[PDB]
């Protein structure tokens, strides 16, 4: 089970707590990719997410701009108790960060 993901849990250290971000992010990126392969959609978006934000705070626009982009279509893929009202607004998050790194 989880398999790439459980390597990941051991390749993303503490970056939300410590002057670490660059580093990982990508790392919850791809554990979300996987989260998604596996048809849990939900904790795909959160990830996404949660990559956007160490994207977003470091500048690194390729990745916000890749976790938006997939954050959006991971949600239209999220399986029942669909939280909608909470994980779609995410992506809407992501979107909001990347226009404004942007900014042209």
């Amino acid at each position: 089970a989880d398999e790439n993901i459980a390597k990941f849990e051991k390749a993303y250290k503490k970056a939300e707590e410590l002057n670490q971000g660059e580093l990982m992010g990508r790392a919850l990126y791809n554990i979300g990719l996987e989260k998604n392969k596996m048809g849990k959609a939900r904790e795909a978006a959160e990830y996404f997410f949660r990559a956007a934000i160490v994207f977003y705070k470091e500048h690194d626009t390729d990745g916000l701009r890749r976790a938006a982009k997939s954050l959006k279509e991971a949600i239209t893929a999220i399986p029942e108790e669909e939280g909608r009202k909470e994980a779609k607004e995410m992506a809407k998050k992501a979107e909001e960060w990347l226009q404004a790194e942007q900014n042209n």
